[PDB]
This record gives C-alpha cells, sequence and structure tokens, in this order.
DNA sequence: CCGACGGCGCATCAGC
DNA sequence: GCTGATGCGC
DNA sequence: GTCGG
C-alpha cells in the first residue's frame, strides 16, 4: 500500500517507537509502536479515525487515542515537545552508531559527548566495537542492493570451501527470502567435525580477510563471528560501501533448523512453530521435537534438510522465496 | 490486575 | 584471577 | 503499549 495511504501515522509510530528505546530504554513499548506500525503500514484504506485502527491487532486505546490527535491536527503534542529536547535528539542519534545502544548514548550525551565529532574528539572513551561503528556510521546505514550480495554470497560460499572442501555454508536473512535489498549478510556455516556431542570459524575470518573482502573485526568467538567487508571494485573505480557480516557455526545436526531460523520471516517462523504444535511437534532455532501426550518434548530428530522439518510436520515445503 | 513480550553469543564491567 | 550481570545487535 | 490468563 501507499505510504500517503497512512504515512503520516506510521511515521508517529516509527518516531515515538525510537524514542521509546532509546531515550526511555523502554523495549518492550518500542516493540509495541513497531508491531501498531507494522499492521497499520499493511492496511489497504486511508484510516479515518481511532476506532477505525483499534480494531487492528497490536493498536489499542492509547495509540487510536494518538491517531485522533494526529488526524485532528496534523501533529503530535508529545512528539514536539520530544524533537525540542536538545538531549533527547542527541541520545536518538548516538544510537545510530553500531555498538551505542541506549546507555552508551545517555552516557556520552552526560558528558558532552552528542556528535559524531564530539566522538572523534574521544576514541579513549570508546570500545573497539563503538569505534568501528563510527568509522563506517553512513556506509552502514545503507542497503545493499540483491545484485552485491550475489557478488558477496560467490566470494563468501567459494573462499570457505578453500579453506575445507566440506564446510557448508548458506546466506541466510532477507537475501534467501528473496528480497530486492538486504540491510546485511548473515551466513550460517557448519562442518561434519561440528556437532552437538563434540578453529573452524577462526580459520574461515581468516581465509576471508586474507583475499582481503573482510576488513574489520566488531566481536569473534568461537561459533559467532561480527564484522565488516567490501566488495572488490576494479583499479581507478567507485569503491562499494563497507557492509555488515555476521558468521554463525552451527551444529552439523542443529544446521538445517538454523537456516528455517535465520531464514524466517518472523511472522512465518511464528506461523510455523504454532503449526508443528497441532501436529504435535515443537520447532525451535536448534531441534524438531516430538511432543508425548502431556506435552513432554523427546529426543531431537534427526534433520539432514530444511524439507525434512517440514516433512515431520507434514506441510508443503514453502521456498525461501515464499516466506514473507 | 499483572506478567509476557526471543534470547543467544561476545565484550566489558562489577564484585569477589 | 574467576564468576555472573549488563549492554549490545540481530 | 497491547495482549491475554
Ligand atoms: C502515549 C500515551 C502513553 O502510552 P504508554 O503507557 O507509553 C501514556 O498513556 C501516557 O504517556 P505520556 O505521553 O508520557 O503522558
Ligand atoms: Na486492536
Ligand atoms: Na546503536
Amino acid at each position: 500500500p501507499q505510504e500517503t495511504l497512512n504515512g503520516g501515522i506510521t511515521d508517529m509510530l516509527t518516531e515515538l517507537a525510537n524514542f521509546e528505546k532509546n531515550v526511555s530504554q523502554a523495549i518492550h513499548k518500542y516493540n509495541a509502536y513497531r508491531k501498531a506500525a507494522s499492521v497499520i503500514a499493511k492496511y489497504p484504506h486511508k484510516i479515518k479515525s481511532g476506532a477505525e485502527a483499534k480494531k487492528l491487532p497490536g493498536v489499542g486505546t492509547k495509540i487510536a487515542e494518538k491517531i485522533d490527535e494526529f488526524l485532528a491536527t496534523g501533529k503530535l503534542r508529545k512528539l514536539e515537545k520530544i524533537r525540542q529536547d536538545d538531549t533527547s535528539s542527541s541520545i536518538n542519534f548516538l544510537t545510530r552508531v553500531s555498538g551505542i545502544g541506549p546507555s552508551a548514548a545517555r552516557k556520552f550525551v552526560d558528558e558532552g559527548i552528542k556528535t559524531l565529532e564530539d566522538l572523534r574528539k574521544n576514541e579513549d572513551k570508546l570500545n573497539h566495537h563503538q569505534r568501528i561503528g563510527l568509522k563506517y556510521f553512513g556506509d552502514f546505514e545503507k542497503r545493499i542492493p540483491r545484485e552485491e550480495m550475489l557478488q558477496m554470497q560467490d566470494i563468501v560460499l567459494n573462499e570457505v570451501k578453500k579453506v575445507d572442501s566440506e564446510y557448508i555454508a548458506t546466506v541466510c536473512g532477507s537475501f534467501r527470502r528473496g528480497a530486492e535489498s538486504s540491510g546485511d549478510m548473515d551466513v550460517l556455516l557448519t562442518h561434519p567435525s561440528f556437532t552437538s556431542e563434540s578453529k573452524l570459524l577462526h580459520q574461515v575470518v581468516e581465509q576471508l580477510q586474507k583475499v582481503h573482502f573482510i576488513t574489520d573485526t566488531l566481536s569473534k568467538g568461537e561459533t559467532k563471528f561480527m564484522g565488516v567487508c567490501q566488495l572488490p571494485s576494479k583499479n581507478d573505480e567507485k569503491e562499494y560501501p563497507h557492509r555488515r557480516i555476521d558468521i554463525r557455526l552451527i551444529p552439523k545436526d542443529q544446521y538445517y533448523c538454523g537456516v528455517l531460523y535465520f531464514t524466517g520471516s518472523d511472522i512465518f517462523n511464528k506461523n510455523m512453530r504454532a503449526h508443528a504444535l497441532e501436529k504435535g511437534f515443537t520447532i525451535n532455532e536448534y531441534t524438531i521435537r516430538p511432543l508425548g501426550v502431556t506435552g513432554v518434548a523427546g529426543e531431537p530428530l534427526p534433520v539432514d534438510s530444511e524439507k525434512d522439518i517440514f516433512d515431520y510436520i507434514q506441510w508443503k515445503y514453502r521456498e525461501p522465496k515464499d516466506r514473507s
């Protein structure tokens, strides 16, 4: 539906969501306002009253009253007052830096650090993650066109197999669901030597650094890498933006459940878990397990493919691109 | 009325 | 030195 | 902030 339908309302609710998350530190209100923004963005009518919006799930009495104020006045006094508070504005802005959440933003503004320039002058007060978030502030806010994601996928899948031909790597997220653009690249990796019962990530990260694909590290442990990458451009050509890449090393016996989980969408996964439950199975990120007659989860079932999960619960396979 | 609302993996701090 | 809490991103 | 036991 065209943004001109309810765009005023959905912008107001997104602004309130960001305020609750970044300033109030109220993650459950942030999610309530996001959920309300999302249901209203999908609604194929121009909302005429709060009462009409209130019929939608995730819209209750308070968001109805805000919509009535916005429809009558073209504004919300609560937001006009928030926009006049320079301290709220600074806290909200600093959370755009990866590694700066609501706590760090408030600590920074309370010691007079409010701008990107203030952060650059005070690098000693930033952790490693926040320094890299600052270094790539603009690039990290750019979307990744699908054509670039295809090129990135080709480097990652090929370089992983050069480390060891037995690795399996799958790019998940929006990209796997067939999105025309992505926020980041989320790679799930496994190897038959790694199961839930017994250097693998380090060697893959090392290879991707050696061919100058991975440029920086935000965090790295035994099973999760978060960092920065860049497509190679030909000499004299315009450089590609730096991109966020995550790499998750999953036990082989949990791998396809992970692929299903990190592919989504969220609504799809929720509908799939519910369907499994009525069929007598419980699905989480790691496993599919049969439920006994009193609701006790049994042993994990063997899963050798994503399709194996859909077969257990007798659902027809939804292609990754038919899950949003 | 009032608790749930995802929760893991990593970096870093608090406390011992 | 260690354990456990918190902040953070996804 | 909304939902639901
Ligand atoms: C927007 C109305 C609020 O809904 P939530 O419980 O955040 C409250 O009813 C009043 O909040 P105020 O806008 O701070 O007065
Ligand atoms: Na509603
Ligand atoms: Na941030």
